[PDB]
């Protein structure tokens, strides 16, 4: 039931797109944040101040407790939460009961921010990056067990510039136009991919493409801005500005904002990915629409910031496109998406193929 599953998120105006969940028996309502950057799913187990909400185990006969709790940590927030397992419907989708395992949050810093309308989290990756093991069966992974699902999942997110669609267990034609193209996961932790050039206005940078896997360039609908390693953001930085000739310092590293449209004054920026035949590559192209963001005349953000280790296909550079996880075939799709668009204006293209002979066989350091 495809169409079921289409307009199922709320993406809040930016601050993360949503599912709604009923968990547990009789159901208690949350609003999950769905990622494909982690590979757990926890939710608010006790008040918060800054959530409506939580999910109260004593109030539910069908849990059942794990007996042991988990710590994670992130590069900024942190939680420790019960382990157990309860039953679980997704409303818009499948209105049958499956039965998965759950962190019920009873510390936390830094991971319930003010205004937030999540009160938990849906980690759609793989099982090698579940907490505390990977034996913690992810979200998904029993989701396909016990409805027999194919392992594919896909998302069109609708924010660019009001919600969006996960369509789990497969591919809803109506979410994309044209054809789609696949890249293959190079490792099943995260949503790895293998990046080949970064060209920016149709001039490629001047950098090794290992630079562009520098650890792992990787597709993460938990993470806002598309997020470069220090090396690359500093090259892209120069080749946008001097593509461009408007800039303080400060607009760089979001500590400014620009007030005025000025996206006719930006360049596109292309990010090559290997095809599944490997001597080609099809490029995902983000127009300024995307990446010289309105906030409110109108006042523009740089939505590009610098990571210490990862390229991060964020959530940003998936308002794009329609996006396909098929965990089956080891690849992820890209396809054009009919809701990219500020006010019927295109935010983004895709094209291929192209040669890969400029470049070396394997990308990935
Ligand atoms: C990057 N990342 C982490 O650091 C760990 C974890 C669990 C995480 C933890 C807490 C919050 C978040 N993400 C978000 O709050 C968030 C907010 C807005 C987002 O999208 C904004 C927009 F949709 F692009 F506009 C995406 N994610 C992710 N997931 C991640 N993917």
């Amino acid at each position: 039931n495809f169409l079921a599953m289409v307009d199922n998120l709320q993406g809040d105006s930016g601050r993360g797109y949503y599912l709604e969940m009923l968990i547990g028996t009789p159901p208690q309502k949350l609003q999950i944040l769905v990622d494909t950057g982690s590979s757990n799913f926890a939710v608010a187990g006790t008040p918060h101040s800054y959530i409506d909400t939580y999910f109260d185990t004593e109030r539910s006969s069908t849990y059942r407790s794990k007996g042991f709790d988990v710590t994670v940590k992130y590069t900024q927030g942190s939680w420790t939460g019960f382990v157990g397992e309860d039953l679980v419907t997704i409303p818009k989708g499948f209105n049958t009961s499956f039965l998965v395992n759950i962190a019920t949050i009873f510390e936390s810093e830094n991971f319930f921010l003010p205004g937030i309308k999540w009160n938990g989290i849906l980690g759609l990756a793989y099982a090698t990056l579940a907490k505390p093991s990977s034996s913690l069966e992810t979200f998904f992974d029993s989701l396909v067990t016990q409805a027999n699902i194919p392992n594919v999942f896909s998302m069109q997110m609708c924010g660019a510039g009001n919600g969006g669609s996960l369509v789990l267990g497969g591919i809803e034609p109506s979410l994309y136009k044209g054809d789609i193209w696949y890249t293959p996961i190079k490792e099943e932790w995260y949503y790895q991919i293998e990046i080949l050039k970064l060209e920016i206005g149709g001039q490629s940078l001047n950098l090794d493409c290992r630079e562009y896997n520098a650890d792992k360039a990787i597709v993460d609908s938990g993470t806002t801005l598309l997020r470069l390693p220090q090396k690359v953001f500093d090259a892209v930085v120069e080749a946008v500005a001097r593509a461009s000739l408007i800039f303080s310092d400060g607009f760089w590293t979001g500590s400014q904002l620009a007030c005025w449209t000025p996206w006719s004054y930006f360049p596109k920026i292309s990010i090559y990915l290997r095809d599944e035949n490997s001597s080609r590559s099809f490029r995902i192209t983000i127009l300024p629409q995307l990446y010289i963001q309105p906030m409110m005349y109108e006042c523009y953000r740089f939505g590009i910031s610098p990571s210490t280790n990862a390229l991060v296909i964020g959530a940003t550079v998936m308002e794009g496109f329609y996006v396909i996880f098929d965990r089956a075939q080891k690849r992820v799709g890209f396809a054009a998406s009919p809701c990219a668009e500020i006010a019927g204006a295109a935010v983004s293209e895709i094209s291929g193929p192209f040669s890969t002979e400029d470049v070396a066989s394997n990308c990935v350091p």
